[PDB]
């Protein structure tokens, strides 16, 4: 149930995510899901819920149900404090909101600097992001001393492309290795090539949106839809599970940590059932042909920055 991170520690392979949860409903939404059994909750400040997600972690620590050291709380440092003198900062601001006083992982969110200000995304009069002038390896730099610090346990990366990633492993003066690399993954994205990159590195990959994201703001009613795929609903018929449960057990038999998101108490449960029936190889090989490159994050006003990583073929 947890994988072995190289910076020692065990991550459990499934967490829940956060991104949409309401504020208002993702209190009960993160209570729910460490009574049923998770450990491991994925936040971002970014998310704008962290409050919420704290007051829930601060009950279930306070009426022990579970000890701190038990939960694996990751966060995610977003793009406008890339400054070497904003990273600790925005650290803190996570840490008090969550009420923790460390994180299990803190990740920069992705390898795109933006201005700093109060705006999350600073746009031009024409709709460009505006980027700042930091690079990703001094940012590093900054999030090995919050290691150095006691703030975090763990650092990583979160969409970064494989040019990216090797950046990092060859920065000079290199204190920490990145210990994640969260990207999107699912059967219409299966990412071989940078999974095997970041394996092959010892980096432990994270997969998020498993589920395709069908909340995602910007959904088309024409998009395609992984729950809906009735092969993959017949490979779950097969297993006598439902589809979602499908979709996190696939990622799971790659050697990749899952994060599906609900705040739909039952879908919570039904989530963390993955744990008590296996798919066959060739369900494995399957699942892996539906690729179509189909991305689901991908912001238009970030493909001009120089950091954008998804021009890159991984
Ligand atoms: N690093 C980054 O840049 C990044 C980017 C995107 C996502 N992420 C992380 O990854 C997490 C997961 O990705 P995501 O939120 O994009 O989408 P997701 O987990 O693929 O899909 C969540 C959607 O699926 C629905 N759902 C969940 N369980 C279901 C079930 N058993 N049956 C039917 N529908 C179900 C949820 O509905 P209800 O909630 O209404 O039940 C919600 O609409 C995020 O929340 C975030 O923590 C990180
Ligand atoms: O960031 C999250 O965890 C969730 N999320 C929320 C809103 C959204 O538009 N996106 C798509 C983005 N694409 C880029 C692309 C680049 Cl280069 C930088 C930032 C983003 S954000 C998103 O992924």
């Amino acid at each position: 149930s947890r994988i072995l991170l190289n910076n020692g520690a065990k991550m459990p392979i499934l967490g829940l995510g956060t991104w949409k949860s309401p504020p208002g409903q993702v209190t009960e939404a993160v209570k729910v899901a460490i009574d049923v059994g998770y450990r491991h909750i994925d936040c971002a400040h970014v998310y704008q819920n962290e409050n919420e997600v704290g007051v829930a972690i601060q009950e279930k620590l306070r009426e022990q149900v579970v000890k701190r050291e038990e939960l694996f709380i990751v966060s995610k440092l977003w793009c406008t404090y890339h400054e070497k003198g904003l990273v600790k900062g925005a650290c803190q601001k996570t840490l008090s909101d969550l009420k923790l006083d460390y994180l299990d992982l803190y990740l920069i969110h992705w390898p795109t600097g933006f201005k700093p200000g109060k705006e999350f995304f600073p746009l031009d009069e024409s709709g460009n992001v505006v980027p700042s002038d930091t690079n990703i390896l001094d940012t590093w730099a900054a999030m090995e001393e919050l290691v150095d610090e006691g703030l975090v346990k763990a650092i990583g990366i979160s969409n970064f492309n494989h040019l990216q990633v090797e950046m990092i492993l060859n920065k000079p003066g290199l204190k920490y290795k990145p210990a994640v690399n969260q990207i999107e993954c699912h059967p219409y994205l299966t990412q071989e090539k940078l999974i095997q990159y970041c394996q092959s590195k010892g980096i432990v990959v994270t997969a998020y949106s498993p589920l395709g994201s069908p909340d995602r703001p910007w959904a088309k009613p024409e998009d395609p839809s992984l729950l809906e795929d009735p092969r993959i609903k017949a490979i779950a018929a097969k297993h006598n599970k439902t589809t979602a449960q499908v979709l996190i057990r696939f990622p799971m038999q790659r050697n990749l940590v899952v994060i599906p998101k609900s705040v739909t108490p039952e879908r919570i449960a039904e989530n963390f059932k993955v744990f008590d029936f296996e798919l066959s190889s060739q369900d494995m090989t399957t699942l892996l042909s539906y690729n179509r490159n189909w991305r689901v994050c991908a912001l238009l006003s970030c493909t001009s920055h120089k950091d954008y990583p998804f021009h890159e073929e991984f």
